[PDB]
C-alpha cells in the first residue's frame, strides 16, 4: 500500500526460446497490463490457445487478452513496418482490435531500415573478415542500440513532433552509417515519406511511458505482467558476450526498460527449457551434434518459424542456469518441455566444467574458455512415457518428477510450473 | 535470511553534482563494500574528510576506507591511464594500499584512447554541423558505450588474456573509428603497448564480479554500498536525452552494473541539491543567468574541479525531482548544499510547468518541449542565518527547516539527511 502494486517478470534463463510466449500468455490471462520492456523483433514468441497458434515479436504476448493493456515499454526498439507486419499477419488470425488496447512508450526507439540493413552488412564482414560472426537476427537490433548509446537515434516523442526536425536529424544519422559503410543504399526521401505515415498511424497509441507505469503501479491495484525477451546468457553485460543480443535482458532490463524501481518488482519466474538451445554463433558447452541433438531438434521443432534455420540443440546444462539465477534472482521457474524427454532411456545433464582435469569455480566472462571447458555430466534415467496429458504433479511417472526435482535441487529456486505442450492447457502447476 | 544481504544505493536525483561523493563517504565508515555500477571518470565526487577533499572519478569514494574493499562492477566503462593517473594524485594525498582493496569486475568495459578523440571529434562536428553540441566530458564515455552495444568493444578479460587476439580486435575496433573519422590518428603499437603493461598492472585485481558479488550478498551478512554516478536526468532513458550521458543512473542501472537482483535492493537514497546545477547543453527549466546565479554558482562552488568551466545554476525544480522519483522510487533523500541559501531574503522554487497557460501533466518526454515551458513558481522565505555549524534538527532556524519540509511534501519521500557543509562532519541525521 505504500509502495504501491508489485510486478510479474518472466524471463529465459537460458539462450532463448524457452516457452517465454507460452508462460506468459499463461499469466496474463487475468493481468491488467502486460508489456515488453526491452528487445525488438528480434524475439519471436509463440502462443497456443485453443486450436491458434501465434507467434509475437514486437506485441506483448497479452495482445490476445481484449480486456487487457499491452505496453511496449522505453527499453524497447521499435522498427514501425516490422510492427505492422506482425500485426496485420495476426489480423487475419482472428486477432481484432489490437490498436484499441496496445500502448507505446514515447521514450523508445527508432530500428531504422538502414540499421537492418547495417546489421546484414555487419555481419557479412565479420564472415568474410575473420571466418565467424554472430549469427544475428538481422533486425539491426545491434546498430539500434549502438545509435541509442551515441544518442544519435532518434524516438517515437521524436517521431511524432515537429516532422522537418525529425527529417534532418534522420538524415544526419543516415549519413553517418554510410559513412562505415558506403556502399549502403538508403532512400531517404522514400523512408522519410513512409515514417510520415506511421507517425499519424501510431500516434494515437503514444503515451508517456514513465507517468504510464507510475500511475498504474501507485494507483489502485493492478496485475502488471512483465514479458522478458531474448535471455539471460544473450544479456549484453552477462551473456557469452560478444555472441549476445544488445540489451539486458536480465531482471535489471525491468527497470530500465520501464522506468519501475525494484521494490515494484515481485514474482521473477525464470522459463527453463527441459534441455537447451542456441540459435547463433557461440560456445555451447553441451551441444549436441549428433543422434541426439537431432532427436531434440526434431521432437522440439527447434528451428526459425519464417527462415526454417535449425538450433542448436543440447543436454540441460546446469552452469549457465545457476550463473542465470545469480543475476536474475528467480522466485520460482517453469521448466518447459518436458514431453520431448519422454522417450529417452537416459537423459544426461551438465552439471559442471572442468578446463585443466579441474572443476571451474565459476561461469567464465571470456566465452573463448567455454569454448575449451568439458562438461562433467551426471546421467538420470528416463520416466520413458508420455507426459503430454499430464495435468497434476501426480500424474507425472517417478523419473520425470525426480528430473524436476532435479532441477529445483540444482539451482536452489522451485518449479512452479511443468510444460508438456505447446498449447495454454498443457501446463501443470506444482504450488 | 532467504534473499541474503541487500545493498544500500546512493543516486543522483537531478542533473548530477548534488553531493553522490559526500553523502557515499559517510555511509561508508562502515561498510564491509562499496562499488560503482555505471559511468566511468566522466563523473567526479568529492569527498571531504579531516581537513582533506579528494576528488574521485572512477574510484569509488569509499577507497578512503581501508577496513573496506572498493569494487567496480561491470556496467562502468574503464579508461586504464585515467584510473592509474587519478590513483597517484590521490596516493599524493596519502592515498596508499588502494589496489590491495581494489577488485575489478572482468565483465567492464574498456574505455580506449581512440574513444576519448572521437567523443572530442563528435563534439566539434556537431558544434560546426548545428550550432551546438552535447557538453560532453569529453571521455569518451559515449563512443565507449557506443561500441559496448555493438558487441565491438573489449573488456577486461579479453584484455587479461590472449593478448595476440586482444591485439586484433583491438586493431578492428580501431579502423572502425577512422572510417568514422578519417582525420583521427590512433597510434595503434602505442596505446597497444601501454595496454600490455596495464594488463600486468591490473592482474592482481581483477575477478569474476558475478560471483564476488553473489558471494557477498548470500555469504555471512555484510554491509554493500552502491554509490551511483551522473544523475537521474541525466540518464541514458529517462533522462533530458540526447543531452544525457550514456548510461543508466537511474536505480536500474544498480541491476545491470552490478549482476544483482531487485530483492538484494534495499535503501535508495536519493541525493538532492538545495538548488540545481547542469553542466552541459540541454533545456533547463529554473536555470537563473543572472545575479541569482553567480551567487548560488559562487556561494557553490559550481565549477568543474580541473577544466574551471562553470555550472548553469538555478533554482530547486520539483518537476525533475518528482520525475526522478517515480524512475528511482528513493526511500530517503539527502538535501544537500542547505548552507548556500543561507543569505537568502526569499527562495524560489519550481514547482510545475505551463506550455501555453495549461500546467503539462506530466515530465516531457521530448527535451525540446521544456525548452518552450514557462516554470510556476512558489516563493519561500529565507532563515537568513548562518547553518554551516548546524549538527541537529533544532540547530536549523524555522524558515530552513520549513524549506525541508516543503521539499519531503512535494517529493512525498522523506529527508534522512542535511548537508550544511562539504566535510563529512557537516551533516544533520533526521532520523
Ligand atoms: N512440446 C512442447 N512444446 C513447447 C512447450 N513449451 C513451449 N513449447 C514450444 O516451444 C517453442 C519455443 O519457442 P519460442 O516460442 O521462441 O519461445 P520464447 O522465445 O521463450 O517465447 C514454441 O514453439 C512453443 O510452442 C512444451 O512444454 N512442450
Ligand atoms: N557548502 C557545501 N558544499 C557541499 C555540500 N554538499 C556537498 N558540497 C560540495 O558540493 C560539491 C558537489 O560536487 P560533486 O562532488 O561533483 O558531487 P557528486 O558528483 O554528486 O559527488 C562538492 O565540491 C562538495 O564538496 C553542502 O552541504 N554544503
Ligand atoms: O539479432 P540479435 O542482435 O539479437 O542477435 C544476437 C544473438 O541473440 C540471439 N537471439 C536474439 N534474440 C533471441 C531470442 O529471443 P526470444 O525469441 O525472445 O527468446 N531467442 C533466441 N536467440 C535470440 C541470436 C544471436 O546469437
Ligand atoms: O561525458 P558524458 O558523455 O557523460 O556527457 C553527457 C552529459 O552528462 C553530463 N555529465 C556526465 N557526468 C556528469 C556528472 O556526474 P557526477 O559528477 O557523477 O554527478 N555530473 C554532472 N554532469 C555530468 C554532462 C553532459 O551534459
Ligand atoms: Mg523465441
Ligand atoms: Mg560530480
Amino acid at each position: 500500500a505504500a509502495t504501491g502494486s508489485r510486478v510479474t517478470v518472466v524471463l529465459g534463463a537460458q539462450w532463448g526460446d524457452e516457452g517465454k510466449g507460452k508462460v506468459v500468455d499463461l499469466l496474463a490471462t487475468d493481468a491488467d497490463i502486460v508489456s515488453r520492456c526491452q528487445g525488438g523483433n528480434n524475439a519471436g514468441h509463440t502462443v497456443v490457445v485453443d486450436g491458434k497458434e501465434y507467434d509475437f515479436h514486437l506485441l506483448p504476448s497479452g495482445i490476445i487478452n481484449t480486456k487487457a493493456v499491452s505496453f511496449i515499454g522505453n527499453g524497447v526498439v521499435i522498427h514501425l513496418p516490422g510492427l505492422f507486419e506482425e500485426a496485420e499477419k495476426n489480423e487475419k488470425k482472428g486477432l481484432k482490435d489490437w490498436e484499441k488496447r496496445l500502448i507505446i512508450s514515447d521514450r523508445a526507439h527508432l530500428v531504422f531500415d538502414f540499421h537492418q540493413a547495417v546489421d546484414g552488412l555487419q555481419e557479412v564482414q565479420r564472415q568474410a573478415q575473420e571466418g565467424k560472426n554472430i549469427g544475428t537476427t538481422k533486425k539491426g537490433i545491434g546498430p539500434t542500440y549502438s545509435s541509442k548509446a551515441a544518442r544519435t537515434g532518434l524516438r517515437i516523442c521524436d517521431l511524432l513532433s515537429d516532422f522537418d526536425e525529425f527529417s534532418a536529424r534522420f538524415k544526419n544519422l543516415a549519413h553517418q552509417h554510410q559513412s562505415m559503410f558506403p556502399t549502403l543504399e538508403i532512400d531517404v526521401e522514400g523512408q522519410l515519406k513512409r515514417l510520415k505515415g506511421f507517425a499519424e498511424r501510431i500516434r494515437p497509441m503514444v503515451r508517456d511511458g514513465v507517468y504510464f507505469m507510475y500511475e498504474a503501479l501507485h494507483g489502485p491495484p493492478k496485475k502488471v505482467l512483465v514479458e522478458g525477451a531474448n535471455a539471460a546468457l544473450l544479456d549484453i553485460d552477462f551473456g557469452t558476450y560478444p555472441f549476445v543480443t544488445s540489451s539486458n535482458c536480465t531482471v535489471g532490463g525491468v527497470c530500465t526498460g520501464l522506468g519501475i524501481p525494484p521494490q515494484n518488482i515481485g514474482d521473477v519466474y525464470g522459463v527453463v527449457k527441459a534441455y537447451t538451445t542456441r540459435v547463433g554463433i557461440g560456445a555451447f558447452p553441451t551441444e549436441q551434434i549428433n543422434e541426439i541433438g537431432d532427436l531434440l531438434q526434431n521432437r522440439g521443432h527447434e528451428w526459425g518459424v519464417t527462415t526454417g534455420r535449425k538450433r542448436r540443440c543440447g543436454w540441460l546444462d546446469l552452469m549457465i542456469l545457476r550463473y542465470a539465477h545469480m543475476v536474475n534472482g528467480f522466485t520460482a521457474l517453469a521448466l518447459t518441455k518436458l514431453d520431448i524427454l519422454d522417450v529417452l532411456s537416459e537423459i544426461k545433464v551438465g552439471i559442471s566444467y572442468k578446463l585443466n582435469g579441474k572443476r571451474i569455480p565459476y561461469f567464465p566472462a571470456n566465452q573463448e574458455i567455454l569454448q575449451k571447458v568439458e562438461v562433467e555430466y551426471e546421467t538420470l534415467p528416463g520416466w520413458k512415457a508420455d507426459t503430454t496429458g499430464a495435468r497434476k504433479w501426480e500424474d507425472l511417472p517417478p523419473q520425470a518428477q525426480s528430473y524436476v526435482r532435479f532441477v529445483e535441487n540444482h539451482m536452489g529456486v522451485a518449479v512452479k510450473w511443468v510444460g508438456v505442450g505447446k498449447s495454454r492447457e498443457s501446463m501443470i502447476q506444482l504450488f
